[PDB]
């Protein structure tokens, strides 16, 4: 179905990239068009830090304070005065959605400043990390401030992960976590076909109906996944998003592969 049509349908403003990593054939639209990326961005933040621990070493343990805590940590407020592994820190951000495990992490790496680095050197010159969880979810579509668009965020993830500088444990470590996640169900887990694996990782900010999920999807047969990635926005402050918009999109886009 016409991803206009989808828009039109869902009163929505849809962002599509998708990337068979098999073939290198990308389906796009709108691809080009920025979007607050929200939760999705701890799939980078995760996969950077990944790339300087090795598997073996994720037992490392780091503490966690009162300072450290911010909205919305259903597995780290249970850590203050803590110690925490950077393997419990992953499984936290990415299977919750833990905004203070995502937030330990990036400090971590080294900063802000230093996922910035890290983008601009995988060639990502659009993804636009510059707020902490959970400021980076005021998005504005006047401001540019953690915002990437769909073709950007997918190449990056692409280059990170699907195909990057992991080792193969760590790798199967962050895709199971993806594979398990139950809060990306209604998304484009509930729109591909059955025989589809799909590794995900939603998002959602607070303003304009901002409602995303990037996935690598693994149709059946194919060890190669396929990079997909939704962004999806409204025109008002205060709309709700529906997830169905996102199930739909993906049906759609995985009739072009």
């Amino acid at each position: 179905k016409e991803l206009n049509d989808l828009e039109k349908k869902y009163n929505a403003h849809i962002g599509v990239y998708a990337l068979d990593t098999k073939s290198g054939k990308e389906v796009k639209f709108n691809s080009d068009k920025r979007f607050a990326y929200a939760a999705t961005s701890k799939a980078i933040n995760s996969a950077i830090l990944l790339e300087q621990v090795p598997y073996n070493k994720l037992n490392k343990k780091v503490h966690i304070n009162k300072d450290d805590i911010v909205a919305y940590s259903p597995i780290l407020e249970k850590y203050v005065g803590k110690d925490i592994t950077l393997k419990a820190l992953i499984e936290a951000s990415m299977t919750y959605s833990d905004n203070t495990a995502n937030n330990k992490i990036i400090k971590e790496i080294g900063g802000i400043k230093k996922v910035k680095q890290r983008l601009k050197e995988l060639g990502d010159k659009v993804t636009n990390p510059v707020r902490y969880e959970i400021e980076l979810n005021y998005y504005s579509p006047k401001s540019k401030k953690d915002t990437s668009t769909p073709a950007a965020f997918g190449k990056t993830l692409n280059k990170l992960i699907a195909n990057g500088k992991l080792s193969k444990e760590n790798k199967k470590f962050l895709l199971d976590l993806m594979l398990n996640n139950k809060s990306g169900d209604t998304l484009i887990k509930d729109g591909v076909p059955k025989d589809y694996k799909v590794a995900d990782k939603s998002g959602q900010a607070i303003t304009y109906a901002s409602r995303n999920d990037v996935a690598f999807v693994y149709p059946k047969g194919q060890s190669e996944p396929i990079v997909l990635v939704i962004f999806t926005n409204k025109d008002n402050k205060s709309d709700k998003p529906n997830d169905k918009l996102i199930s739909e999109t993906a049906k759609s886009v995985m009739k072009e592969f």
